[PDB]
């Protein structure tokens, strides 16, 4: 996977076929029509979690979003009503497409006395599973579902070494290392796909079109992966000292902020970004000089490069990269969508570089920032604001400078993304020794405190998106799934990454 001989070859051909696409087509029309056709409802529900866990709500959107619809508006609840299992799927898979479910649906399974949820709950395995899972759906001030937070993951610990079910012990367990809410969707769809298979409830069409699809969507990834791996050895940064595999770790990323095959061109252009971001971030921590980084970074203020040639080389080759790079993809704008973007790639490159000159100040300082002071920067420096002000410039149907202009103010929503994302990978100048400067805590106090923040941001993520937007798709999910990406890479190390690499871009699935 760090060979780049290997991954500039990848694109070359593929063992997907016409016949692969043309039965990818028939089974897509089947799924439809079982999303859409008769079912009972807790089934139907089932269903549905299985075809987004599979990584397809990508090609049923509308289907699952109509058949939720059909269920909301009921008037029937006998189905769900006193079944902790079908009340807690039905609240989460509700609230994910964007039909309100309050809270108190959970009142009935607490003591009315102590607002605990009741006892007789913990052998439910898969209500309690339900209930952990729908928890991560809640908003600030919903406090049953804190509580069923608390109460589902006490319980789930308890019982995960009872079950009987092997599959069921293997769910449980992934789910107490991160909820389904806070994976990475195409990660995550190639662990279901070899669990889906071996549940009980398991429906052959879907598995077959999940893993047909795979490969499709996979064949388009390593055709991308090609092409980024030829523009990386263009560039002679492979070549450089620090960014060693940054390429594939961004690109890796990349995938977890957005899969489908068509946003490749943007994919791709997100993956260029972040292996930048990963490369000029040694270069501002290890690297350059105060007078080498001041330099940078009031070159790139300028977007002039006059006096690039005073830099040594290691050091102008990563400057004039990320120039040449925010210089196409604003043209790409320019050319694509009618609208020159390099005002903002240029701008996001300038704010990100003064965020590093800032904690590069701090440390030649010996500054102390309090955690406000040090999140306030590392929002920015994280990288996050240049990639999601990006990724809008890409895909806005009708930019204008009005509409950039707000997304790079980073309103709430993408400010929510942006601190998670940083905090997510301080948790992997930290959130937790600036927490324990300020306050006098223990790392064991701080840690717990910054967790917190990534429980309380996450619950303004999940409010943000019930309420009115001034963003559309595809930008609305771009931020939900940088998070993702976050919590899954920042959980050998080097072991694990390289069987997630190989399982999910390199290796195909087994069709029978
Ligand atoms: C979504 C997408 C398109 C790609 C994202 C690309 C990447 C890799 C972004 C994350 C930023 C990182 C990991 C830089 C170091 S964080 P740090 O400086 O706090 O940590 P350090 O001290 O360098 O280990």
């Amino acid at each position: 996977l760090w060979d780049y001989d290997f991954l500039q070859s990848l694109g070359r051909h593929s063992s997907v076929t016409e016949e692969h696409v043309g039965l990818a087509e028939k089974l897509k029309g089947e799924v439809k029509s079982l999303i859409t056709g008769p079912m009972e409802p807790l089934a139907k529900l089932e269903f549905i979690d299985s075809v987004r866990r599979l990584g397809l709500k990508y090609q049923f959107e509308t289907e699952m979003k109509e058949a939720l619809a059909n269920i909301s508006k009921d008037g029937y609840d006998s189905w769900w009503v006193d079944n902790l299992r079908a009340t807690a799927l039905r609240f989460r898979l509700l609230r994910e497409n964007g039909i309100f479910v309050p809270q108190d649906v959970f009142e009935r399974f607490q003591n009315k006395e102590t607002g605990k949820f009741k006892n007789e709950l913990c052998e439910d395995v898969k209500g309690l599973l339900n209930l952990y899972e729908a928890s991560f759906l809640g908003w600030e001030g919903e406090d049953i579902l804190d509580e069923a937070r608390t109460f589902s993951t006490a319980q789930l610990k308890n019982v995960e070494g009872k079950i009987s079910s092997p599959n069921l012990a293997k769910i449980v367990h992934h789910a107490l290392d991160l909820p389904l809410h806070w994976r990475a969707i195409r990660y995550e769809a190639r662990w279901f796909i070899d669990i889906y298979e071996d549940e009980e409830d398991m429906n052959p069409t879907l598995l077959k079109y999940a893993k047909l699809d795979f490969n499709i969507v996979q064949s388009f990834h390593q055709a991308e992966i090609g092409r980024l791996a030829r523009w990386w050895v263009g560039t002679g940064l492979d070549k450089l000292p620090f960014a060693r595999n940054g390429l594939i770790q961004s690109y890796m990323y990349a995938i977890g902020m957005l899969f489908e095959p068509h946003l490749g061109e943007v994919r791709e252009m997100e993956a260029k970004v972040g292996a930048l971001i990963t490369t000029i971030d040694d270069v501002y921590d290890v690297y350059g000089t105060m007078e080498e980084l001041e330099l940078f970074t009031d070159i790139t203020e300028r977007w002039d490069i006059n006096r690039v040639d005073q830099l040594p080389r290691n050091i102008r080759m990563p400057l004039l990269t990320m120039f040449n790079t925010s210089n196409d993809i604003g043209y790409w704008a320019l050319k694509e969508r009618g609208f020159n973007g390099i005002p903002y790639t240029a701008k996001v490159w300038a704010d990100q570089l003064k965020s590093y000159t800032k904690e590069a100040k701090w440390f030649h300082e010996g500054h102390k920032p309090t955690l406000e002071e040090y999140l306030e920067n590392a929002l920015v420096s994280i990288g996050f604001p240049n990639l999601l002000v990006t990724s809008y410039l890409l895909t806005v149907d009708n930019p204008t400078k009005e509409k950039l202009d707000y997304v790079d103010s980073l309103p709430l929503f993408v400010r929510a993304s942006c601190i998670l994302c940083r905090i997510i990978n301080d948790l992997g100048l930290k959130s937790i020794q600036c927490y324990m400067n300020e306050t006098g805590a223990s790392q064991e106090v701080a840690r717990e405190h910054i967790e917190g923040l990534v429980r309380m941001w996450w619950k303004r993520l999940n409010k943000c998106l019930f309420e009115p937007s001034p963003f559309t798709e595809p930008f609305l999910s771009f931020t939900i799934n940088v998070v993702r990406g976050s919590h899954f890479f920042y959980q050998n190390a080097e072991s694990w990454t390289k069987n997630q690499g190989m399982s999910v871009l390199i290796h195909p699935i087994t069709l029978d």
